[PDB]
DNA sequence: TGAGGTAGTAGGTTGTA
DNA sequence: ATACAACCTACTACCTCG
């Protein structure tokens, strides 16, 4: 066996309680509230004074060294108050801020390859290291001949205990930017209209996209009224723009939509946002090179943070403070509790299934109401490839005969399907306007002889002729007719190949067509812990001013889906009204009632989303309905990656390994081997209840093993995950009865 | 959209100290 | 009576799957 760890570093030696210098601030300016301008006075006095540390207490300000009272600042008149040795047990936070400042100050000076400063730093938790680590432990730059720069963005976040030992929390991430800019684009003469950009010289909310390039000169009076060069002279940014040569002032104005008004800027002032789209559009070979760099297994992350922490060395302003290089031998010494969950025993038609894959030799758990008829929209120039593809998937689904060869790996009649090419209908479509796609789906609606669509779509790639997926999904959703779609690439794979890649494609295709007609393929044999039904919820927070409604789901102790639900009436902002909770749980109790003849006696409410709800609603509710219950909150994205240790060897964890502290616990739900990344585990936090977190983790990991639209695990469990997919697909709600036939899966 | 895993990139909002 | 750090959302790209 083996241990687990969190990526953290214990500091050798301790922090001594140092003499800190108090400073009050007062709002001379228009913002009388200093609490809304404490950061601005902080950063200005920290800036103007050799970047000596300038910290923030609840309403005051610290420096570790003596900086005089400076009152030139038009909003803040900083004055000295007292000089007291700050007790560490009073402020864990400010001594952690010291450890942060001293790692940033030790690491500013650290250069690489002689001239080159390694870590571009501005004294915060985020540390940009210019050089990288390869797999062979070489500090090398990674750039292209275009010029796209991979950079590690290290994240320190140190904390220090009551007496003075320090804990350094690290997490490494990749980062793209390019040394080029849009000025470097146009002086090279490339097209820029439509590009996502980032203004370093003015901080603007919303996401920026390039509208156009005016041929008008940047050195003339503007529609703002004065020249933009005077606009940045009044920005006091003259140390950058004074570097402008005659060709620099020869440049042209480039405007960019900023969701409120276009911004009249110069191309030098903008970098393009380097989404990985922009990489593959601008250097594919580089992207294929760095994909082994950005996805990181744990040995590589340990080498990366080992380089980082050796670049700390020893810091001496904290009295010869140094951090170790290794991780922990156990998280017990940090305060979490480890373990790995038993993998759930899973059952199918003939009882227990051994692999998740041989269900197609075992047959499905439950089949829906009888007989279903297929139907395919196809491109009129992609006919025979499509016909061989449908013949492959239907001979799989009915005959079990893999590209014309029967195998004992496939069982007959695994759906009770009805398809016959002399009987059925394939309406065709031309790859064209979306209104043709819509009227084609209507024409396949006008014959009431199809019971299930398998449409064919153009690809997720291919910016050419318009993608047919979403208008089909809208029009087939409003019919409440499920539709497992297939790309033309997938059609070519089924038509060309005879090999088992088409079998993998076909596995996921058939589990999709099952889970959309409401059949459920496999379920757990026995749920650990005594629970009747699960309840998902989530609310999406999409853009500025977006307040979504909670879409539930309800499973059983077998975990098979029973009902999901969309509320009646609108909520109070994003804070959901209590009667929507009432309405949902009314549908929950009647759903489990008329599906199993009894009220639920244990309800696990896996919630994503914030506690805009109130627990005492649930307390009064399930006290009057006198049934115990459990609200485990699942938070989907967490930065705390987890590593395994086998005698110093740092590997990615096997799935189902967890770490736990009280009422928060982390756990990986997916097996990723080497070469592919570090598993980004789950965040689970029991807001209420009377069950041990061990059993809630066991139920969550089993509900990641019952994803029913794949042969592999969903990272989220099917409660929160299917709640999330429904909340993305809020246009795909049921017309009438809100029952089953998962449109998302 | 196989399909969902990691991975980035922007971006908004609170929950807890 | 207000923080800031996690969450969470949106789109892609890579890459594997008896
Ligand atoms: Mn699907």
């Amino acid at each position: 066996v083996s241990n687990l760890t969190v990526e953290a570093f214990e500091g050798i030696g301790s922090v001594n309680p140092m003499l800190f210098y108090q400073y009050k601030v007062t709002g001379k300016g228009k913002y009388d509230n200093v609490y809304k301008i404490i950061k601005s006075a902080r950063y200005k006095m920290h800036s103007k004074n050799r970047f000596k540390p300038v910290f923030i207490k609840d309403d005051k300000l610290y420096t570790l060294e003596k900086l005089p009272d400076i009152e030139d600042l038009d909003f803040a008149n900083i004055n000295f108050v007292k000089s007291e040795v700050l007790s560490i047990e009073d402020n864990m936070s400010i001594y952690g801020e010291v450890v942060e400042y001293y790692i940033n100050l030790k690491l500013k000076k650290v250069k690489v390859l002689g001239k080159y400063p390694k870590y571009r730093i501005n004294y915060s938790k985020e540390i940009l290291s210019n050089t990288l680590l390869t797999r062979e432990l070489k500090d090398e730059f990674k750039k292209s001949n275009k010029g796209f720069n991979l950079k590690r963005k290290f994240r320190i976040s140190p904390v220090v205990n009551k007496m003075g030992k320090v804990i350094l929390y690290l997490s490494c991430s990749a980062d793209f930017s390019t040394n080029k800019n849009i000025y470097e684009m146009l002086k090279e003469g490339l097209e820029v209209e439509g590009l996502a950009v980032k203004s370093e010289w003015s901080n603007i909310s919303g996401n920026l996209v390039i509208e156009s390039v005016l041929e008008t000169k940047i050195s003339e009076p503007t529609s703002l009224g004065q020249s933009l060069i005077d606009y940045y002279k009044n920005n006091n940014q003259g140390y950058r723009v004074k570097d402008f040569t005659d060709e620099d002032l020869n440049a042209n104005i480039v405007n960019v939509r900023g969701n409120k008004k276009i911004y009249m800027y110069i191309p030098h002032a903008l970098k393009p946002i380097i989404t990985r789209e922009y990489l593959a559009k601008n250097d594919p070979e580089f992207s294929k090179e760095i994909e082994q760099l950005i996805k990181m297994n744990m040995n590589y992350r340990y080498e990366t943070l080992k380089s980082f922490v050796n670049d700390i060395g020893v810091i001496e302003e904290l009295n010869n403070l140094s951090f170790k290089n290794k991780y922990y031998e156990d998280v017990k010494l940090l305060g979490y509790s480890s373990g790995k969950i038993d993998e759930p025993v899973l059952m199918g038609a003939k009882g227990i299934i051994k692999n998740k894959m041989q269900i197609f030799s075992n047959g499905f758990y439950k089949l829906p109401e009888g007989k279903v008829r297929f139907g395919v929209l196809y491109p009129k120039e992609f006919d025979g490839v499509s016909r061989k593809a449908i013949r492959a998937i239907y001979d799989f689904s009915k005959e079990g005969k893999y590209h014309g060869e029967s195998n004992k790996y496939i069982a007959e009649h695994l759906i009770n399907v009805e398809f016959n090419p002399k009987e059925c209908i394939f309406e065709g479509y031309e790859l064209g306007d979306i209104t043709e796609y819509k009227k084609a789906a209507l024409k396949l609606n006008n014959y009431n002889n199809v019971d299930f669509v398998i449409a064919i779509v153009p690809n997720m790639s291919d910016e050419e002729i318009e993608n047919s997926y979403n208008p089909f999904k809208k029009i087939w959703a409003e019919l409440n007719l499920p539709s497992q779609m297939i790309s033309v690439k997938t059609a070519e794979i089924f038509a060309n190949s005879r090999d088992n890649t088409a079998l993998y494609y076909l596995h996921n295709i058939v589990l999709g067509i099952l889970g959309k007609i409401g059949g459920i393929p496999w379920v757990v044999k026995d749920m650990k812990g005594d629970v009747d039904c699960f309840v998902g919820l989530d609310v999406g927070t999409r853009e500025k001013g977006i307040h979504y409604p909670a879409c539930s789901v309800v499973f059983d102790k077998y975990g098979k889906l029973i009902n999901y639900y969309k509320p009646n009436i609108p909520q109070n902002g994003e804070k959901i009204n209590t009667e929507i909770l009432q309405e949902i749980f009314d549908k929950v109790l009647i759903s489990y009632e008329e599906e199993n003849g009894a009220y639920p006696k244990n309800i696990v409410i896996h919630r994503a989303g914030f506690s805009r709800e109130d627990l005492d609603w649930y307390e009064n509710y399930f006290g009057k309905k006198n049934i115990k219950f459990n609200i485990i909150e699942v938070k989907k994205s967490t930065p705390l990656k987890i590593a395994s240790i086998n005698e110093g060897n740092i590997t990615n964890p096997e799935k189902g390994s967890y770490i736990l502290r009280g009422n928060k616990a982390y756990m990986v739900t997916t097996d990723i081997k080497e070469n592919l990344g570090s598993p980004k585990p789950l965040k689970i936090e029991k807001s209420y209840g009377d069950i041990d977190m061990l059993t809630a983790l066991s139920q969550i990991y089993a509900l990641t093993q019952i994803h029913v639209g794949a042969t592999k695990s969903l990272r989220l469990p099917i409660t929160t995950g299917y709640a999330d997919k429904i909340c993305k697909a809020i246009e795909f709600i049921p017309q009438g009865r809100v029952d089953n036939r998962l449109f998302f899966l």
